[PDB]
């Protein structure tokens, strides 16, 4: 009686611009995870262990995040690209340096990397929100989680 | 010194009748989706039976958690949900699920359509809900995200090349 | 040597009468679950919380039950119908009333609803047992579980 | 005052030789089903491999718990189970599982047939078991229910339309 | 619609005889639990640890059993009596001795008392089944579990 | 490559007004937690157990909430103050009474104080959302959870 | 071997007959409380049934753990517990629990009284127990604390302020 | 009914006003410590931030469990706790925690001092509490042991050897 | 740039001789599991319970082992045969005797059965290692686990 | 009396540059496999979508645990891993995963090929690794076993008859 | 700041050298017991091997937790534990455990004796420990209770009644 | 049938030299565990908490290791000696100092003693592998785990 009578009800399709905006988030989340592991392995020095552990927590969050974004793309029939060549070619994050790095350096480097990742999400936010408020909520989760990680990591170098 | 309020009776946020009706719309479609999800779960047969059988239960779990969330949000805001079978049948916007066994391919299309319809209800009421109460719109976002994920996980069986 | 040599050994098929008997159980278990949730949301008053919680436990049991019955039907190649229209059209349970209801009223209403559900199972029991003793065991589980729920709920209103 | 019994030696329920033999029949078919279930689990290939691979392990787990239940029920009732490979091979009623790889479609039919055969043994001994010991028949009901569920979950892959 | 009319649908209630039969099972399960704990504490000698542990498993099973029976009585409008005076005065189990007892003696004593408990259940079974098959299924679980315990305990003393 | 150049990419920092708004939410969440525990310990009378338990769930939620807000302040370079003197001097919640209180009185008192807490969050919401939508999502979780608690608590005193 | 004792047989701390007697007093009242708690758990009816039904089981769990603790502490100290039904009935200090269904109000009063009697036993033996073995007194403190908490959680139902 | 008491009303152990006062002293300092611990948890910055951030939460968890333990022990003994913000601020013996971000070195020293003040309160009331109720003294021992462990785990950061 | 350009890269194929060597391990692991259960059911006498329990742990290990070996065969495109007829026809283990057996006898019998199973693994070891060192590691796990079980079981009969 | 060593500085095992390079080779292929595994996980569509979607995540989990193991083994032995995106892309031996959606059948072949390639790298460096450090070769064996199992579980979808 | 102390540095409770010495005595015997327990765990042979093998590990678990508890209690009170092998061997009061395989009967007697020696140490220092710090005496009570339980569970094997 | 004839199939037994080699590993693992606990309790100073925690993880690993080796000895008919006098008299580890020690000193000391322990295992490895490859796999696990611990501990003191 209130039942719709069409047999093919279509779902919400993301525009290609929307898809491209999420793609920007995706490559930076993947880059951050790869850099996070690099730092996790190669960090040395005063308070090694805390940083080693916190960096894995960052990587866990970024990996869950990239999965969330890529699957949101798929849900809206966009198609993610998380391949190494694409990530390296299109990430906005400054390159992580080679070799062992002191804990103090890793703190500063990773804080910058996180901040760059958050900047990407904040940059695409309003365009994403305008087309799909539900996706913007996922972006909010990422902003909150990553900014927490930035605070947890950077506080090591804070002098008061 | 003190910023303490003096009132002994402080009231909670009360939903408008329109707001209540909008959440009721979401509720009946979520319950209907749960019932149809179980029907499909029992009655699907054919190529890749098991995957769909399993995925349908995850859909049902999500839709059930969703309807409890919406109904309780109604209660929180002094609205009164109606999830009785007669009301659900008489007021759901979902096309009826067909009777008896259905092929995996058919169940995929059928259930995808019914998730799409459920999501459409939530998207239709979204702006009016968000305008009155942003906190409730957030619950709607969770439902939209979770259901559209289910739709992707189910529908992809039938997507070719 | 004791191995059977037929390549197609058929399983036990339920008669359509058997299927129909389980269908009767199924719609009442589903109706009970829907009514149980209605009560769980709309119950108000003295000892709200206990009833709110106990009603969810009832719903959990009834939902597990309806799954058990519908899957037993499928196991024996019967075909369940748990659709809203069928449930509303064929349930034997008295309708649950609209609106907020006091805990005392909900206690009496739900006890009656449970008792109606058990009555259906007891009514079909002997016919089910005659064709398939293994299914009757599932009915026994339902009778025991539901009658426990009736006692747990009704005891609230018992005056001694 | 006191209803206490005075006997220092109170005996337990002892199964008849016929009862023991009937449970032995159930036992060998359950073990054989477990062995064939694993064979199929390793050797299935083709369309929807993974689902069947996984479902077969659940079948094996159930059949294994079942054979331990039956064997221990025998022990409880002063009967002596024989689950040795030679006895199982020489006395099982199940058709032999074929050797080497088998297609998903073939494994579905083959295993469904072997579950049906296992259940048939339990159904054949049921009335004689129930007559002597209703508590043991209840264990049989659990096996019948659990195995017929497995048969449905496996066979539905091959059921069309 | 097939909806029933009644507002006060009543549940199945047990006969006095039925309640009395469940009461008999109840006192013997409670007695067995108390005797099980006595044995658990006071057993000494060869293979103490195994028997000490197994006896706790027996107790767990008997306590779950007593609760099951007593709650089934409640569901069916019967009233259990599990009080110490009642258990002592009405149990059919041979008295368990005081003081330390050898493992071999404990095996024999507890096996006898388990068998006594199973005997009570087997004695009331047919009258219980005839009135309410659902309750008889609970009895079957008890017979099965306790007879398993008898086997696990008595096997210690078996020769060849 | 799309890689950014900067070596010291900074994170989003909150305005003084924003930090002040989160501080307001923080003191009321801490106050509510302290009042929740007071009520939890000192409630007596009809349906004591339900209220005793529910109040602990309220406290759990409020404590998780306070930590969330305070850590969001830290992430955004604001500085929380959750000290007892500050909470007492700046909380907007009506004072909770000392001494034993009836269940009915506790229901009314705590419902009022939950509502006061939600009011603070709702009052700052638009200013918070305008500056940082990601933080507003945290506020939504709080509004949703606390308003759920108000419903679960107040329903005890509802008549018909 | 600088500080090593060279004794082949080093004996354990042994409880006096008085100490054993004192723990036996605690043991029977803990067992009686457990049995009465279950009686109440089953037969309680009326306003706030569920809360009381549930709390009474928590009481029983605690009293059962307590009795096992005391009995095994006796065993550790070469004393011999007697937790048999006849002994418990003949020697408990707890007032008898009445038969039949009892209202929640009545059960609250009854059970509070019986908990308080149990705590009184432990409090009565405490100083003698502490004088001989402080480690056992600590076990009593656990019991006192746990049981008085139970009494508060149960009795608060009947409080009018 | 051989040893059974026949009293209808058996009353529980009641704390004296002095005893209630003594537990109240412990309660406010435990609550103040929890609030200061969280303040420190949030605002600590600098070398070894994470270890301290994490340890401070463990301190808070312990102090929160402790305050609930003491308050409910008061309830059990018919005393009435007051854990309200005004009462805690007006009656705590703990030195005030400073505002703003503080270095890890400073936080270590500050928090060690505040833990030590809390332990001092418990140590000050211990003998009076033990004299009236040994079971409550045991709860104090738990608190002393747990808090002094926290002090060691925190202060060791600033140790130079 | 270092990327291989072939679209079909083949994996490592086991030789049929390798497959046959693992098949030898497989049938003995299955036979051991079947014999282990036989012993687990039929063991009686002094220290029954310990043996009953330890025998199930042996069976668990042997079942996990046979799954590991059969799946390693499949991974390398060999094809296992764990059918009852094949196991009975090709196992190297001495037959387990019928009927109840004393704990002392079961200890000696099962120790021999385990030792025979380990001997098979040790016999094929060097041929397996020569073709695939990764498979030999799985054999090492089996040798270590089974030899542990032999020690745990046999120690019961050791007189010193 | 004493077998104690006297050195205050005892060095750990240090890998040769060649050993480090060999583990680096394994590392980049494991990371590349993880990235391609996720790509396939998101982008697979068609017959038996769900099974492959799920199995691919298990592959990714294994490859991720593997790369952390190898990288940390490098660190343990004074070698320095490079898992950055540029290095992985520039030095992986895996054929590139294609862009956009791919059918289940194609994903099966593609991913199987890429696992085979990853395993080939480990098998190629194996003997040189084992010669210098047998303990590291054991870690390689785990990877070989786990990946070849994944290859079987994925590839069997496409294997016929 | 009404009741707030204004001291910048509030120091913790410090153990006397006698108290530290007393805990050190308990510590070495707990460590020795753990090492002897493992020796017995490994080398026990004969009738009822498994029960003893398993019980001995539970003993070791308890003794290891106990030693950590005592050592960290020392740390909390500004005392310094020494749990090094040389110190333990030179200062333990436990009779030496013999080398080689030992029968279950012998192990029961040996280990009971060694547990009893350990408990004796704790019992010997108890009053001095309690006099200075009642909170530490409670930790001793835990140890006494736990170890005497272990002695009962082990020694009961060799009892003939 | 391929069934073997023997009734008393014996297991692999280790040479005196092999048992002696495992004994060497055993005493150094026990010593390391005792030294690990000493360090765990007595470390003070900068980054205390991290080192305190990590040292417990080292101890856990070494204790699991000692049990593994001692039980492998038992499986192979060797007899472990883990007694305090034997460990003290035969351990190759440099003595750990008494008294409080700084974090930096503890890092250096424990790293040296871990390396000493790994050295023992590496010294006996080839003789162990030649006799029994299955035991050498257990040695590999130990080398891998301990060398991981050395890295996690020593990195604290690494400069740049
Ligand atoms: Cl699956
Ligand atoms: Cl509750
Ligand atoms: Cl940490
Ligand atoms: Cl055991
Ligand atoms: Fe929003
Ligand atoms: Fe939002
Ligand atoms: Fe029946
Ligand atoms: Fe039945
Ligand atoms: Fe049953
Ligand atoms: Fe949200
Ligand atoms: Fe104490
Ligand atoms: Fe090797
Ligand atoms: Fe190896
Ligand atoms: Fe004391
Ligand atoms: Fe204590
Ligand atoms: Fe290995
Ligand atoms: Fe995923
Ligand atoms: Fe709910
Ligand atoms: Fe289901
Ligand atoms: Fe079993
Ligand atoms: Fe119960
Ligand atoms: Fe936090
Ligand atoms: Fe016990
Ligand atoms: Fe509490
Ligand atoms: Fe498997
Ligand atoms: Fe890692
Ligand atoms: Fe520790
Ligand atoms: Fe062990
Ligand atoms: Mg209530
Ligand atoms: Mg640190
Ligand atoms: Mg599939
Ligand atoms: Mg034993």
């Amino acid at each position: 009686s209130a039942r719709r009578t069409e047999s093919d009800i279509q779902g919400f399709h993301a525009t290609p611009e929307f898809g491209g905006n999420l793609q920007k988030v995706l490559v930076d989340l993947i880059e951050l995870s790869l850099q996070g592991k690099q730092a996790h392995w190669n960090v040395v020095g005063s308070n090694f262990r805390d940083l080693h552990l916190q960096l894995d927590e960052l990587v866990d969050f970024a990996r869950e995040g990239s999965d969330t974004i890529a699957e949101r793309m798929r849900a809206l029939d966009a198609v993610p690209d998380g391949r190494s060549d694409t990530v390296a070619a299109t990430t906005t994050l400054p390159e992580f340096p080679a070799f062992e790095r002191s804990t103090a350096d890793v703190v500063d480097l990773i804080t910058t990397r996180i901040n760059a990742t958050v900047d990407t999400i904040r940059r695409v936010h309003d365009a994403v929100d305008a087309e799909d408020p539900s996706t913007a909520d996922l972006l909010h989760g990422l902003i909150d989680g990553l900014e927490k990680q930035a605070w947890l990591i950077r506080s090591e170098n804070r002098k008061v």
